[PDB]
């Protein structure tokens, strides 16, 4: 794209409360870091590390319904 | 909110209409590519090459307020 695209340069260090998260997306593969961005129920966006167990677990849960 | 950072990975190929732009900013030094972002009246964030004459001219005009 010739528009900006979001990248993550820090990850949240501890799990967000699951119940506060309603969506996720992956940042572009063009970014220097892989990242998951969780979207909260107050529509905040939070960067997280795909390598972490809780992150993969949250993703699996979000795809379950 | 958001802890993502906007980055640019391609530049618009032709000059944006000057009339459509309401401000600019430089992308973060965290991003791998240097870029100017022109923000349009409808809030597009368009990436532009800081080396191009039209980009520098537009910046200079925005700084004149
Ligand atoms: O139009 C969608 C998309 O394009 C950007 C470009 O970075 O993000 C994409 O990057 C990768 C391609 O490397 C794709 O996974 C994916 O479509 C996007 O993350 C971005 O402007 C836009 O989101």
């Amino acid at each position: 794209s010739s528009d900006t695209t979001p990248c993550c340069f820090a990850y949240i260090a501890r799990p967000l409360p699951r119940a506060h998260i309603k969506e996720y997306f992956y940042t572009s593969g063009k970014c220097s870091n892989p990242a998951v961005v969780f979207v909260t129920r107050k529509n905040r966006q939070v960067c997280a590390n795909p390598e972490k167990k809780w992150v993969r677990e949250y993703i699996n849960s979000l795809e379950m319904s």
